[PDB]
């Protein structure tokens, strides 16, 4: 089997992509965010405080036939930019883009924090990290890509995310015509549960390669790209004007400049992405400081290849017994 579903930006920013999601019979359709940074699948529910439900469309379970409660089951998770949500769990029919899982463990969030009520385009997570992270309790379960592999195609799905424009998720196949040249893939260590890999440098702008293993995780669910405060104090370098703003929360840049391209290394193979995918527009409506899209992974404790960085590539997640991941220009 396979399965492929249209992934779109939640904002003029890209600040988040969605995809829609069918869970339960009849069908609901959420739109998820879908984070290769972490191993929950949960959803805004019928069970969700009412006062932290804002716009976003709800999953309720007594409509649907296959819902089936976990008993005892519970889950509880916390990011990296500080939100939370919590709550108990279903089992059900999940299908993206034409590929269905049955028995798909579906997390219904009793309580959300203020970050995902506020953000009324977010119906919740599809995790497809390892499902070693999975928070569940007391019995782990497994992700939607976890349990489709066996009958996918091929145990792949790939991430092709587009700049301020809609993009892809495939499951169980590699799309050919949605790449140029080759494919690279690279070694991943699954010890945290990440898909883990190391770059081999990076470039700013026009400049000389800098050959340097750098260890990240490749993470639809974070926006920005996050790199050593070496790498990033050397890209911003290169911006007139740019500096690193404590009150903002990190490097801020003038609005009127042209930002510089930014390189990085997989293996032999370069990625380059575009000056204007690092631009984030003004920190506050009407200003003329703009905040970065490459900022210091300092005190995260892990560089993070987020959004800025995949969206300049096609991405393959490939999970066969040893898994590997696949860069390639587009």
């Amino acid at each position: 089997s396979t399965g492929s579903a249209t992934t779109t930006p939640i904002d003029s920013l890209d600040d988040a992509y969605i995809t829609p999601v069918q869970i339960g019979t009849p069908a609901q359709t959420l739109n998820l965010d879908f984070d290769t940074g972490s191993s929950d699948l949960w959803v805004f529910s019928s069970e969700t405080t009412a006062s932290e439900v804002d716009g976003q469309t709800i999953y309720t379970p007594s409509k649907s036939t296959t819902a089936k409660l976990l008993s005892g089951a519970t889950w509880s998770i916390s990011y990296g930019d500080g939100s939370s949500s919590s709550g108990d769990v279903y089992t059900d029919t999940v299908s993206v883009g034409g590929l269905t899982v049955t028995g798909q463990a579906v997390e219904s969030a009793k309580k959300v924090s203020s970050s995902f009520t506020e953000d009324s385009t977010i119906d919740g997570l599809l995790g497809l990290a390892f499902s070693t992270l999975n928070t569940v309790s007391p019995t782990q379960q497994k992700t939607f890509f976890d349990n489709a592999k066996a009958s996918l195609d091929s145990p792949v799905f790939t991430a092709d995310l587009g700049y301020h424009a809609p993009g892809t998720y495939n499951f169980g196949f590699i799309d050919t015509t949605a790449y140029t040249g080759s494919i690279t893939y690279t070694a991943v260590s699954t010890k945290q549960g990440f898909w883990e890999w190391t770059s081999t440098g990076y470039a700013v702008g026009s400049g000389t390669f800098k050959s340097t293993s750098i260890d990240g995780i490749a993470d639809t669910g974070t926006t920005l790209l996050y790199l050593p405060a070496t790498v990033v104090s050397a890209y911003w370098a290169q911006v007139s004007g740019a500096k690193s703003s404590s009150s903002v929360g990190g490097y801020v840049f003038p609005c009127s400049a042209t930002l510089p391209s930014f390189t990085f290394g997989v293996g032999s193979a370069r990625i380059v992405i575009p000056g204007d995918y690092i631009d984030f527009g003004p920190i506050s409506t009407g200003s003329s400081s703009c905040f970065g899209g490459i900022q210091s992974s300092a005190g995260i404790g892990i560089n993070i290849f987020g959004d800025v960085a995949l969206k300049a590539a096609f991405v393959v997640f490939n999970g066969a017994t040893t898994p590997t991941l696949g860069f390639a220009s587009k």
